[PDB]
């Protein structure tokens, strides 16, 4: 698959999905909501999407991800969008890894207005 | 796909998903959880779930989906489980874009004890 | 599928997934995370990884449950990772469903740097 970028990682052929990383460093106060910048472009093959899902080493220190779809045709770059549920701030550093990126088979179909 | 009502919307096909639009509006408190009503009963293809899915431009705010699978078996009005986590109310209004569906392939397998 | 365990429960076939059950009584105290266990481990078919999508009823109730992902490699028991996010304690009881596990297909490719 072709990218742009550094902040994401190949992954073993037994692995769902490939670990993206943080651009940079980030700060997270009690509560709120940030979308991270991750660096990279896609290009997904057709057919498939990007669904970003987060890393329990993550989750497991109270930051959520906020399910993420990543489309055919997005050339931007991706962003994961995070937030602290904690009481206190939080801080992920510099390239450290923030979630997962899977690629997954999508189903195109015209809605037809029947009963 | 067959579907019934206009709480839905097609897609193209550089899209992944079908967006939900809110049937009515709604107000949700911190830490409120509430199914948002579409209007929408759809027919899944065979050997096909839907799975709901937040937008970015909602889940940027605090807004979270909780349990959005639809199965292949299931004609009911179709119902989003949001969840505000954030530490304050926010509001959505009528026919505003609340999620995504997207339609995945289902696997049945037959569970068997065993040693793993 | 071969599963070693009780926490998990057969499904229709028109149901997209099975139940995981929680393995042992559970306390969560305000604001903490933990990892329910469930007590079952799988051999999830060749190609195919494990989606783990919260049960909405334990959403409702001051429970948060994150990333759940099983991959197609791991082999020791499945956890799900939840987060007290009210006032109070929350007792989870034995054998209480708590989330479901979905097999969805997965594609694997090698990252070319490219321009896109
Ligand atoms: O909700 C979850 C998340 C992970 N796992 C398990 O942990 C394995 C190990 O994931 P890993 O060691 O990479 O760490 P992570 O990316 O989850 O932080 C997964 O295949 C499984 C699990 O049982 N439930
Ligand atoms: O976690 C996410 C979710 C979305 N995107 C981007 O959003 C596109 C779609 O944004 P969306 O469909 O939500 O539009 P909105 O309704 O939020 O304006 C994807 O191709 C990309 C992203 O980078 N990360």
């Amino acid at each position: 698959m072709i990218i742009e970028g550094d902040g994401i990682l190949d992954k073993r052929s037994e692995d769902a999905g490939y670990d993206l990383l943080a651009a940079k460093e980030i700060h997270l106060l009690p509560g709120e909501v940030k979308v991270i910048p991750t660096g990279v472009k896609l290009m997904l093959p057709k057919g498939y999407w990007g669904l970003i899902i987060g890393k329990s080493s993550i989750g497991s220190k109270g930051l959520d991800v906020l399910g993420g779809v990543i489309d055919e045709g997005y050339r931007g770059e991706i962003g994961v969008i995070m937030i602290n549920v904690s009481r206190k701030s939080i801080t992920l550093m510099e390239r450290q890894k923030i979630a997962q990126l899977i690629i997954l088979p999508c189903k195109h179909e015209v809605l037809e207005q029947g009963k």
